[PDB]
């Protein structure tokens, strides 16, 4: 198949998720977006 090996490491999916899953500097961006387009 191809859809189950999505995950087997077509290019560092694993850490990826796992990092993504786990992040917080990408609140840190998007709360500055939200201040500034609000204003």
């Amino acid at each position: 198949g191809t859809w189950d090996d999505i995950g087997q490491g077509i290019g560092r999916v694993a850490y990826w998720v796992g990092k993504a899953l786990g992040n917080l500097s990408d609140v840190n961006q998007a709360s500055r977006i939200n201040r500034k387009k609000k204003h």
